[PDB]
C-alpha cells in the first residue's frame, strides 16, 4: 500500500472544492499526457543477436508480456475512468451533511420556509455505471491493469481516521454463482487493506440480501472509488437461474452499493443486458462502450494506426536474414489471416519465429504464416471466420475462444528447439570469428557484399590498425573492400 | 427517498383536512410552474483553450443537460397537478364517527321524521388523459422534468402509510399485455424496498388475476398517478388483436382507482379510436396534442423559434465563432429539421462535432447540409411527410427513429482522438519517402545521431539520382564525417 | 449522557496497560471503596410532625421512591458489572492490530524454531455472558439502574475518532417480538449517541438475520462496552417462535456481536434456557445468578440484615400516636405478611401509615397491617402463598404476578385524606399552642402526663419565658412541673 | 483455530517426505519436553492479598479452571496422539501428477514381456483406533483439550484450495441414539468452517447407512486428521436398537471413514467392546490406556507425584493467616478424604477457603476439611468408600458417580461471604444499650445535645444509680449533659 499523507492541491472546478478525497488524487495536468505515456517496449542491443540460441529464444519468449502500444481507445477509456472516479466523490463529503438531511431541509424550506421551487432529484451524484463489450483477446484486461496503475490503491488520512480505497478489482471464476462474487469482494478487500472481513462476514450461511447489505455498509465505511468486475462470461445461467434474475441481481447491487461500477464482458454477455440497454429510461444506467478490431478500411484509406502498429512490431524481429522493408503483400497476408484481433496478431509474430527457427531458413514468408495458422491456432478458426464473414450473430455465438493451453505449448516448443544439434551456415560464419566484436560490422556488410574476400580483408585491416573504434576502421575496411 | 410529511394548508375548500393533499408542495401560478423547468450548461472561457477530446465530450454532453420551456408545458403541468391533487379527495383515512352517524341516520329514517339518507359516498370517478404526438417531439423528457418536482415517497408519522405519489412504466419492444402487469411490480419494488415481483408475479396467474392483484397493492399505498409510456411499441400479434388491447386498457381504468395517463404516437391511436371507452374514458380530461414548431404562425415569425435558436446557439465551443446568427442559417435549420425537437439538437451537435474533425472550426450552411445528408438517412420519409402535410403520410411514418446514434457519436469521438496526435518527432521520416533512404536510415540509426543524420542524406540523394545504395555508402559516410 | 473529553489515568494492573478504552474509565480504587456508599434516605426534621395532614401525607407519599438500602447482593452485582465491562476491552486494544496477526506470528515463530511452543487457545479474556433470574418485585431493575449510573455513557476521544459507548440498555414491552429488540437497539443507540441510525437501518425490508450483522458491525465501530437486555419476561412466548427459535436467536446474538451480554428475566422464562445451561459444559457460558427474598432466620438465628433493614425503615416514622420502638410481634408477623419480597415490604408500610393517618386513630398495629394485606394485596395472594409453601415448581408459575395499577390508588387515597375535617385531641392541642418549640415539648411530654395540667403549665411557662431556646428552658420547666 | 496460512517445514522421517498436510503441522518434539509444555498456573499469589473479601472470593473461584499440572501419564498419551494424527496422512497425498504416464509405461512393458510383475494401485484398509478408560473425575477431558490446543484447527493452503481441518471433537448424548451421532458430526463441522452441511445433509430424511456414507465424503474434501468421540459410556444399551446393530455400527464406521478415531469412556463401557474379537481388535488397535487415581506410596516410600501435586496447589492460598509449610497431618487427612481423584482434591481446597472466608478464620486446619467433606460432598460417598475398601468389584460398580450443581453452591457461598456487614461505630454504640429505657432516653435526647458524650453520660447515669424511672431520670440526665 502506497500510504501517503494526504497533501491537498487546488482544483479548477468549483464543485470539487473542499472535498478531502479529491485533492488527495494526482492532479489532472500531469494526467493529461499520462494516458499516452503508457508506451513500453523491450530494449535490444547489437550483441544480443550474436549470442547463443538459448538466450535469443528466451528473449523471443519474453515478447508477449513485455510489449505495449497505446491507441486512441486507451486515451478515451482513461479519460472516462478519470472523470467517473472524480465525479463519484462529490456526494460523499465528510465535511458536509448527508443527502437525506439536505433533501429534508429543502422540503421544509419549500413548504414551511420561503423557497419558490425545488428539484427532488436523486442527489446520488453522477455514479455513472458503464459496460465494456468486446471480443475475447482484444486487450481489455491488460488495458485496465495499465490505466489503473496510476492511482495508488490505498491513501491514508490523518486529520480524520479513514483509509481511502481508490479502486477495487474482482475477478470471476469459471462456472461460478452470484454468491461467489460476494465472497470475492471481501477476499479482495482483505488482500488490499489487510483486514479480516472475510471470516466474520463471508460465511456461506448468509443469504444474498445480508451479503449485499454488508457490502454496502463496508464500502461506505472506507471511501471506495470504483468497482471493477472482470470476466462476466464465466458466469453460468444454469445454477444461478434465468437471465432475468441475473439482471435483477446486478441492478440491485449497483443501486445499493452507491459507488461507480464497471462490468467487462464479451458479446455473449450482452444477451443478459439486452433488455436494459434498449430502454431509454434514466436510472437504468449501463452505458455501453464497444471494443472493435482494427478495420483496415477507414474513409477509403489504409489506417495510419494499423501501419503504425505493424511497423513497430516489425522492428522487433530477431532474424539473421530479416528484410528491413515490410512489403505490401507481407503486410496484407497477416492481416487477412488474423482479422486484426490483438492477441492473434502478436501470436503470429511470436510463433512464426519459433516455426522458422526449426523449419529452415530464417525468413518470414506468407507460406510459413499459413502453415503456423493451420497447424497451431486450431480452436480459434470459428471466431476468425465469423469475423471475416461480418454477420453479428455468427460472431456473437463463436466468441469466447481463447486457444486453450498456450502456456504449456510455448514451453514444449522451447524444449523442441532445445534438442537440435545441426549447424547452419550462418552459425559457421559467426563461429569463424572468435568474439573479436567485429561480427557487428560483418552484419552490416554481409547482406550485399560477398563473403569471398569479406572476412580475410576485415581481419587484415583490423590487424593493421589494432586499437581504434569500429567506426574508424569501417572506412578503412571499405577502402580496400572493392579494390 | 423517504421524506417525512409536513402539513400545510391550501385554499381549496374541497381539500380541507386531507393529509394526502396537505403533505404536497404548495399550489403555484403560471409563471413559476413553467419557468422552474429551465436548465442549461454553463461554459467558461477557459474551456475554449483545452484538448480536443474534452471539448468533444462537452459537445456530446449537450442534449442531456439542455431544456427550454415552451408555451405548451404550462397546460400539461396544470393538468397533471389537477389530476394528482383531485384523486385523493375520496381516499382520506380520517373517519372517526362513521358508525354512530350511520346508526343514528338509520334509526331516524325508520321513524318517519327523515325522508331520505345517503349511507355511502361512492366516490369512484375514473379520471384519465391520453397524450399523443409525433416521435422525437419530447414527450418523455418534458414529463420527467415536470414530475421531478414532487417527492415520490412520503411517510406519515400518525398513520403507517407510504404515499407513493407517482409511478412510471415503460413497455417492451414487442410486448404483450402480461408484461405490463409484470413491469408494474418490477417498478413498484424499485420505488420502495420490497419483493412483490417474486411473491405475486408468478406464471400460474392469468392476466385478470394480476390485474386484480394490482388494485390491492395500489390501494395499500395511496398511489396518486400511473403513467404508461410508449404504447407504440406493443405488438398487435402477441397481444390478441386490435380489440383485446382496448378491452385491457378500459378494464384497467375502472378497477384501479388511481388516475392513469397514456402516451403514444399518432399511428397508435388506431387502437383507441374504436369506441367511447377511450374516447370518453381516455379523454375524460381532454386529449393534448403535440405539434412541431411553426416558423410563421402569424404574419410575423414566431418568437418561440427565434428564442429557442438563439439560446441553443449560445452554447458553442469553437475558436472561430460568429456571435450574430445569420438568417440563412435559420432558413437552413427550418428547411432541414422542420421543427422537430430531436432533429435540431442532433443536427447542431453533429455539425459542431464534425467541425473539429475537418479543422474548419466554423459552422456553415454547407456543413449542416452535408451532415444532414450523411447522418440522418433513416428519418427522411418522416421529414418529407411533415413537409407535404397529408395526415395519412404523417401517421404512417410517425414511428421512424435513427438507430445506433450513440455508437456513431462514440466513433466520431474516436476519430478526433486519433487525429489529435501532433507527432512532432518522426516529421523528417515523414519527409523521407524513398526506399533506399529508409534502408540507409535504418542501417545508420545506431551509428550516427538521427537529428542531423536525416536531413543531410536527402541532399546527397537529390544531387545524383543515378546512384545505387551500395556505392553511395562511402560518399555519404565521408560527407557525414566531414 | 453527554459527550465528555477523555482523560487518561494510570491503572495498577498490568493487563490493562496502554489501552485507551480502559484508562478513560473512572479509576478503579475510588469505585472500590464507594460500592456500598449508594445508600440514600429521605431525611426528616423534628418540625415535620407539627404541620397539617395534607403536607405530611404528601411527604409520606414520597417514601417508595426516595429510599434505597444496599443489601448483600448489590455488592456482588457491582463487582460482576465492573469485571464484565473492564474485561471485554483486552482484545480490542487499538495499539495492537488484532489476535489473528498474533496467531500467525506465533505460528511462524514456532515453525522457524525460535519459539518452543504456542497455545492456539483462542484468547478471548473473560468474554462471558450473564443471566439474571429472580422473582418479580425483588428489585433487580432499580439496583441495576443505580449501579450503571456511575459510568458515563459516552466519552469522546480526540486523538482517535471513535465514540466509546460504555454501556447500552434495552427495555422490552408487552407481547413483543425479536424485531422490536433489533429496532430498539438502534433507537437507544440514537437516543444516547445523538445521531440518526433508525432512519437509515430501521427498514422493514431487512430480516432479523441481516439486522444482527448490522448490529455487530455498528457495535464494533463504536466499541460498545456492554449490552443489557432487560425484562425479557414481558415479550410473548409463542408469538415469535415458541421456545426453540427464541433460544437459537439468543445464542446467535451472543455469538455474533462479541461484546458482553446480560439478560434479566423471571423463573417462568428459565425453561427457555433450561436446555442449555443444565448441560455439564463450562465453556457454554450463560452463568446464572439467582435473586432470592430476604430470609428472617439464618442458621437458627435472626440475621442482622433483616433486623437492620426493618430498624432503618422504622426510623422514618411520621405519626401522631405512634409507638417508639419496634415490637417483636409486629416484626414477626411482617415476615408472614410480606415473605421478604422487596415491593411488599415497603408498600405495606406506606399503605398502613397512610390509612392510620386518614382514619383519625393513628397508631399502626398488627390488625391494621392485616387489614391492609387483605384489602389491597388481593391479586398477589397466589405468589405469596406459593412462596410460603416452599414448592419450587408452583413458585415458577405464579412468579409473573404483580400488583396492577397502584399509582392511581395512592392519588385516590390522598384525595380521600384531604376530604377529612374531624379534629383529633392532639390536633386540638396543636391549634391551642402557637409556638412550634412548645409543640415539640408537648409532643415529647404527651404520654407521661395527661393534659389535666400539661397544657396549662407549659402554656403559662412558655408565655412568661421572654426569649430563650429549649436547651436550658426544658430543665427549668421540669421542677416547676414537678412542684 | 481460524484459517492460518500454511508455512512448510521439513520432517526428518523418510516416509513423511513430500506431504503438504504433514509438513504444515507444528514440528516434532521430544516426549519428555512436550509433557512439560502443558503446565499452567495462576500468577496472582502475593500481590492480591490485601483487598476486599468479595474480590478475593471471585479470584479463588477460578482455581479449578486455570490450574493444570502434568503427570507421568501425559507423555504417553501425547506421543500416541501425535503419531495417530501424522500417520494417517500418508495415503492422502495430494501432490502427484505423473501417475498416468508411469502406469501406462509399466503396463506396456509388462504386456510386451520386458517386465514380469507390476503393481498399479492399492486401496487403504482400516484406520488406527485407540481407547482411554478411567473413572469419572480423573481428568479425561481437561487433559485432552490441552494436548490438542497446541495444534491449529483449520489451516488454509495457498497453492491448493483445501482447508485442512486438523481435528474435530463431538460428544455422545444421554439417549445414546445412533442417528444423533451422525448428526453431531455435521454440527461440529459447521461450527468450525462456517458452512451449511447440516441443512444440506442432516435435515433431509436419510438412512443411517446413507448418512454414514456421506460422513466419509466431506471428511475427504477437507483433509480431516482425527475424530474424538467422548462419553462413549452412554451407548451401553441406553436406547435405539439392539446390541448387535449397536456393535455393527462402530465396526462399519471404522471400516468406512478414513480418519483415525479415538474413544473415551467409563470403566462400565468396556463391557460393550469385550463381546467379540472384532470389537476388541478394533478398540485396542493401537493399544488401550487405563487410568488410575494417585496413590500415596508405591513401594514403602511415599509417591513424589502426590507431594508435587499437593505442594504446587497449596501455594495458591489468598488468606492473611497462612502457614509456610504443610503439616504432615493435614496432607494425610487430605489424602484420606480425597483418595486421589483429581476433582475432589481441588474442591476440598476451594470450598475450605471459601468457608474460611465466610466464618472469619483465615487459616486451614483438618477440622474444616472434615466438615466440608461431611457436609457438601454427600453424593460421592459410595465411590470414596469403595475406593478406600480395596475390593475391585465395588470400585468398578461405583465408577460413574458425579456430584451435580456445585456452581450454585459456589455462588451461594460467595453471597454469604459478601453479606457480612461492617459494624459502623455509631450503630455498635447504639447497640451497647441493653434495654428499652436507655434507647427511649437516647432517642428523646439525641438531637438536642451532641452524641460525642451522650452515650458515656447515659451509661454512667445507669451505672452509678442502680435503677429508677426514666421520667425522673431525665432531669438528672439533662443536668449532667449541661454541666
Ligand atoms: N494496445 C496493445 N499493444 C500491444 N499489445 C497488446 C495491446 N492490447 C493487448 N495486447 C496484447 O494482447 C494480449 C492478450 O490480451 P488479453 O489481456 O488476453 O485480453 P482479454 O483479457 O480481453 O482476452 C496481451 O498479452 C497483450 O500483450
Ligand atoms: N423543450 C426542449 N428543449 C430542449 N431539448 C428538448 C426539448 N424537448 C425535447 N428535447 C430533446 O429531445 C430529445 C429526445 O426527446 P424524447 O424525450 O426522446 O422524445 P420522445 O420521448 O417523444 O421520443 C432529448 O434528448 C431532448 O434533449
Ligand atoms: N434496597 C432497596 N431499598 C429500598 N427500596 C428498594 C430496594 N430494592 C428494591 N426496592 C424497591 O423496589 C421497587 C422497584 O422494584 P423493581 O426493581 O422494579 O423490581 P423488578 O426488577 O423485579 O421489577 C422500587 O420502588 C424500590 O423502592
Ligand atoms: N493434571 C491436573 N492438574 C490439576 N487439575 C486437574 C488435572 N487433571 C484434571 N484436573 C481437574 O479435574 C477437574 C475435572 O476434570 P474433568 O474434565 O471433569 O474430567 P472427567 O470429564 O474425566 O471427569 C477439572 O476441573 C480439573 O481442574
Ligand atoms: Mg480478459
Ligand atoms: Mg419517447
Ligand atoms: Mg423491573
Ligand atoms: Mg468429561
Amino acid at each position: 500500500a502506497t500510504r501517503i499523507q494526504a497533501v491537498y492541491r487546488d482544483t479548477g472546478v468549483e464543485a470539487y472544492r473542499d472535498n478531502p478525497f479529491i485533492e488527495a488524487l494526482p492532479p489532472l495536468q500531469e494526467s493529461v499526457n499520462s494516458a499516452a505515456s503508457l508506451k513500453s517496449s523491450l530494449q535490444l542491443t547489437s550483441s544480443d543477436l550474436q549470442k547463443s540460441r538459448v538466450i535469443r529464444a528466451h528473449t523471443i519468449c519474453r515478447i508477449p508480456d513485455d510489449y505495449f502500444q497505446p491507441l486512441g481507445t486507451h486515451l478515451l477509456l482513461s479519460e472516462r475512468i478519470s472523470v467517473m472516479i472524480r465525479g463519484g466523490y462529490v456526494g460523499r463529503n465528510p465535511k458536509t451533511g448527508d443527502l437525506q438531511k439536505h433533501l429534508q431541509n429543502g422540503y421544509e424550506r419549500v413548504q414551511t420556509g420561503e423557497l419558490e421551487t425545488f428539484r427532488f432529484e436523486e442527489a446520488r451524484s453522477t455514479a455513472q455505471s458503464l459496460l465494456l463489450i468486446g471480443c475475447s483477446g482484444s486487450g481489455k484486461t491488460t488495458s485496465l491493469h495499465r490505466i489503473l496503475a496510476t492511482y495508488p490503491q490505498v491513501i491514508y488520512h490523518r486529520e480524520l481516521n479513514v483509509e481511502q480505497v481508490v479502486y477495487l478489482k474482482i475477478d470471476c471464476s469459471h462456472n461460478g454463482s452470484l454468491k461467489e462474487i460476494c465472497l470475492n469482494f471481501f477476499r479482495a478487500l482483505d488482500r488490499a487493506l489487510g483486514s479480516n472481513y472475510e471470516r466474520r462476514y463471508g460465511l456461506k450461511r448468509h443469504g444474498i440480501e445480508t451479503m449485499l447489505a454488508l457490502m454496502s455498509q463496508i464500502a461506505n465505511a472506507h471511501a471506495l472509488g470504483l468497482l471493477v468486475i472482470d470476466e462476466i462470461q464465466h458466469l453460468s445461467r444454469s445454477r444461478s437461474g434465468g437471465s432475468q434474475e441475473m439482471l435483477n441481481f446486478f441492478v440491485t447491487m449497483v443501486n445499493i452499493i452507491g459507488v461507480p461500477v464497471m462490468l467487462i464482458g464479451t458479446p455473449k454477455a450482452r444477451e443478459i443486458f439486452e433488455a436494459d440497454l434498449r430502454s431509454a429510461r434514466r436510472g437504468a444506467g449501463f452505458g455501453a462502450i464497444f471494443w472493435d478490431p482494427i478495420q483496415q478500411t477507414q474513409r477509403g484509406k489504409p489506417n495510419q494506426e494499423w501501419i503504425a502498429f505493424t511497423d513497430n512490431l516489425w522492428q522487433l524481429q530477431l532474424l539473421q536474414r530479416k528484410d528491413a522493408l515490410l512489403s505490401d503483400e507481407v503486410r496484407d497476408v497477416w492481416y487477412e489471416l488474423s482479422q486484426g484481433v490483438m492477441d492473434i496478431v502478436v501470436k503470429l509474430f511470436v510463433l512464426a519465429q519459433l516455426r522458422a527457427l526449426a523449419l529452415g531458413n530464417e525468413r518470414i514468408t506468407a507460406g510459413l504464416l499459413r502453415q503456423v495458422y493451420q497447424d497451431e491456432l486450431k480452436p480459434v478458426h470459428p471466431m476468425l471466420e465469423a469475423l471475416r464473414s461480418g454477420i453479428p450473430e455468427r460472431i456473437a455465438r463463436y466468441s469466447d475462444l481463447v486457444v486453450p493451453e498456450i502456456d504449456k505449448r510455448l514451453i514444449q516448443l522451447q524444449l523442441d528447439i532445445a534438442a537440435i544439434q545441426e549447424q547452419t551456415p550462418e552459425e559457421k560464419a559467426l563461429q569463424e570469428l572468435d568474439t573479436e566484436d567485429q561480427r557487428h560490422l560483418y552484419l552490416m556488410l554481409k547482406e550485399d557484399y560477398d563473403s569471398s574476400l569479406l572476412i580475410p580483408t576485415i581481419k587484415k585491416a583490423f590487424s593493421q590498425n589494432p586499437t581504434m573504434t569500429r567506426q574508424k576502421l569501417l572506412p578503412l575496411v571499405l577502402q580496400w573492400l572493392m579494390e
